[PDB]
């Protein structure tokens, strides 16, 4: 079911937009500005996200998460709870849980195919080119 | 405790960053529009709020809050678990929240100026200017 | 005479500046950012059309109304004493002004075609436009 | 036949863009400025799919419709003759149209698939995403 | 009666955004760019005229036309049926129309001007220098 | 009373929007321009200050006043009636203004402090900043 | 005939347009920066009308003139051969150029309704609306 | 493999960047600006594509080509030694290679399905609606 | 001596400024725009180069020319009667008196170099530039 | 005495304008464009601050310094010879200056409370909150 | 040597930023605008000359200074220590310090030419050019 | 001859701008951002090179290299192979191709100097200034 897929995506989306933030504030090094701008622009991207995976939810007929208590419920995206890091160390963690979010959106164009839901596939397909866009990158940060 | 009133907004900021957004979804009514748009720059307010207070938390010398979990405990906030609502009833929710939010603000500034924390005075008086303008024209929606 | 026109219509201008202030701060219902926000464009029209006058009259070697004073003893706008509401009253207390603006200009156009002032003239015509407009989408909000 | 179904729903798209205005001119209530500019940006919307479906029939190797005649000979779309409505009445006839339209461009999609027209699935799939989330969003207005 | 040149110049303004757009996509030549850069800015300068004429027939306190139908029975304009042209072409049958309608706002004028109707005289002759510096240049197109 | 201070401050500011306009209109001298766009900036900040007192009053639970009358009533400026000026009459008339302004803001500031209103507090302040700022420049202007 | 006028008009633009520069070059005192930039915005206006002028002439079906020696020939402006001057001396002789110019568009206007020339009456009015605005804030530099 | 698509396509990228040149340099005619203006936007829309293409296969786990060197062995494209050209030629040449780009485009989707590969698909599909439309409009330059 | 060269190129550029209106006003053929478009370009080029000569010549200590009379009298350009032209002529034309003001220029910076006079060189060099470069585009419009 | 320590802190204020335009030329290391970026940002900061306080010093009655001979004589910033620096040296250097400047606005701010200058303390808690949020990020830089 | 003239301009320029804010801050008279104003661009103009100055230094290999000690010692510019002007003795005072810039880059293009150094050459003679205009209109104000 | 230093020039330009590409693509470290952006510029700086030297040969009435196969013989930039770099390597690499477009643009000058080409100096000398500014800002990249 794509309803299940999006559902599971919304709730790893505010966990991600939460944990970004942690990255955000705590990076230590003379990298703290590249690292502090980059995590800006990719929590801002999950705020989006969110609320895109929500309002496709919603079309669909369904009811969207709307609470803290069900993210977490419902989320596959371990919380971080160390409060430091160096770059390598936030790229790293960022890259993970990129390459989790890439097999679910694989898996939500799969399924939405099945079921024929065009929209869906489209809205999948092109956050899958923004994750693996990302993922390369990512990866040359930590050659 | 300065850092510990933030530490609590902090955790109330994302809650009703979370909870903005249902209303936002969930509004019912030839009024969607005005509402949608609304609650949209209301939880673009709280994204705001949240990253502030967190970086206010670490200017101190403290750890802010970096997981929904943490956000859950520390919250005063109780979410919102309809998801159907008419204008009226996403203002009357918003105001009373925001009236929370007010008295807290109106500690923070004492607690502060205590301490002599000139720096989280400011901020609290400035949320407090938004707070109470805000009020103001939510009790004029319902009257 | 042209003069005689363009200082009672400067009169009213400044009234109605006033007067859209307080339909602009005392508007009740969840209409309230629709009717805040148009009254704000409104009154920012009369400061504008006072402006306005103002130099038309002056262009005419004569002296523009130069104090509230003068306003209030020229003027054919009843000033608005209620504090309070709804979108509906505010709407049909602008259409009355606005229908009597409309005559104004009707006649400032008249007088100045006969006082062979094109310059008066176009002005007019160019205010009459605008409300009429107004006047109509007014019509449509109160049917 | 992909052209013959791009060329029914250019037929669509012209006749919607007046009917729009229709709702436009004519919606009555204190409505009326959220209504009229939402209308104003719809219309604008079927004058964009207006030009794009004729220039792909154009890339396609046919011939577009070009003229009005055309358009009422091959539109499913029935003209809205009353002109005067509340904004309940007009977002019901949008809905009603826009799952017409809805239906049209699932159709398209389908069609184009199996005749190997991937600039045409696109195009189609795009537009879908479009209409689902607004039928979304007016269905939510009548709620 | 001003309406009746409205209600007609508001058919005229549709069936002619119909025709130019034949125009915008079926041009023939080196010239492409230009015509249908050209024809593009023509087509919503009737969008334009359209929507005017309409709104200021409702301000006469008529309804204007709401229907193709409508628009094909009121129009003086004959839709072209063919659909490929080269620069010269396009040019020389625009010019016609314009010729056409320069003489109803001429029309609309003076019409508007014995009824007193100052505000509609005033669209009329800007409307007019439209058409007369467009007719101007047209014609330095075809020498 | 804060309240009370308010009233008089928002009476003073319509009071000062129209003398502003008088010096706008009526300067004399090779320095027209100079004083003509200065004093537009300076009757904008007026109209500003007038909204912004009026809603401060209103979120404090009391009424603004709404009429030139109340204005009349509660200002402390004279109004200005004479119609010629140069540039330095201006200047030590919108000066004597000010440093009256000043004063009321410092009271402003003082009397929100003991009844605990933050909000009024930094509002006044910051008015303050402005007029001090001002005051400053404008004495050069004399010197 | 309005072509005569508009020819001799058209002649004045250019030769006001050489005048305005050589105010703009050669102003002396410590005004020098307002003076050049106005007269910077003047020239620009006569380059402005110069053109606009020519293609209403071409718009008539006649000839706009070509040459600087038709210019020329056919001005009413004396040229300045003085090449040293202060604000006052400035001020004073594009008044003077002005008032002669307000002539000139009164009778544009007069003749062009006479004529029916709805369009050459439209511009004329406007250029009056310029031209008095500007006179009366030049003769406020002189006072 | 889509791989070997993408490197090919990628070194008909830099070669058509060339190319574009050529002929952005070495238009002859009145046409000039017309084609000089278009021709920079084609060239700037290859380097854009070469980026696209290189980063594509880079995100696959490949090498994309470094060097020119690479570029001509792998190049369908051939080159135009030429350097005199009428609009006319231009088009013609454009047309023919964007013929073969829009075949390798189609071969792309189709051999990047079959690997799954759902991203590249996507790419090439928003390619193919570029070239199509493109190809379109090349065709009518030259009837 | 560089301020005889500079006094003769500030004619120039006047009575250009003239010619180029002239085809500006009254090219002819299917490329009026491209060529009407361009000569606005042209025009206010030399409008901007008759400022930049003439200000220059102030700086030198001279007395730039104030008057068409001596435009006129110092001018090397014959003016332009003719009231016709394709598009052809008038680039032939342009390119003429480019040739002319490129041996100026030329001759400018020889001048100024011998006389030490860096700013003049610097000036003349960029003209130059920009000579060369449309003297380029304008034989290849010729070819 | 607030204006003692204006005075001084304006002296500071300009010696470390200087200072960060040497770490702006002098970084070393592949960090060089994010340090280059940021300094660049800082110095304009303290042009910023040098001004402000200067015309504060100026509003207060008092003359601010004039000279960097008065500077050197009372800043309290000891001045940097060292031309090469790494990263890490740069943002310990700059933290030092801002823990020192934190202090003295520290220092600022109470003693304007104490002699009731509301403004002061304004502009000096301003700046604390920059400083303070500036220090937090410098000290993560270095761990 | 090149190195000696640029050392001892990037002096001037500091000393020169300091200078003008003086004046900036200083200027009596109803003038003050317009030289509070000019002042800001001017100072802002040294702040960007005394940058790249210091740039090109490091460009050839040496160290720029890095000191107000060293821009005290090697200036050739007097501080000003007065702290009241009209404009008529700013004006004065900024001519002189013009003059001696201006002598000085035709010294540095002079000596950087012998070196073979071009691009020095180039700075200086732009630097020459803004000198050079900005002083005859400095000695335009003081006529 | 000036003709085969821009020709030998323009080869270099477009290698480069590969070359660029390959550092941009295959960068390495968590430096990735801030050379993946600057190699992006840089890259465009040599398309803009590559494009203007072009179009100088062309006005120097020859013919500029139309094909990677005459830029690969005409080169002096050996082609990088290698796909994997950390930010150190590129900015070696980037600096050594620096030094040897440095010298050639050199050689221009002093070439176009002796043929009496000015306009091509000029064109040298502002690339030799952007060159060596960034060539210094490359070694400081190094140490």
């Amino acid at each position: 079911k794509t309803f299940e897929i999006l559902k599971h995506l919304q709730a790893d989306a505010i966990v991600l937009f939460m944990k970004v933030h942690n990255f955000h504030w705590n990076v230590k090094g003379t990298d703290f500005f590249n690292v502090h701008k980059a995590t800006e622009e990719i929590y801002e991207g999950f705020a989006d996200m969110f609320d895109d995976l929500a309002e496709r939810i919603a079309q669909l007929g369904h009811h969207p998460l709307v609470t803290l208590s069900e993210a977490l419920k419902l989320t596959r995206v371990k919380e971080e709870t160390k409060t430091s890091f160096h770059s390598k160390d936030i790229f790293k963690e960022i890259l993970e849980d990129y390459k989790h979010l890439e097999k679910e959106f694989k898996e939500l164009s799969n399924t939405a195919e099945k079921e024929g839901d065009k929209v869906t596939v489209t809205y999948a397909d092109d956050q899958l080119a923004k994750l693996q866009k990302s993922i390369w990158m990512l990866q040359a940060h930590l050659a």
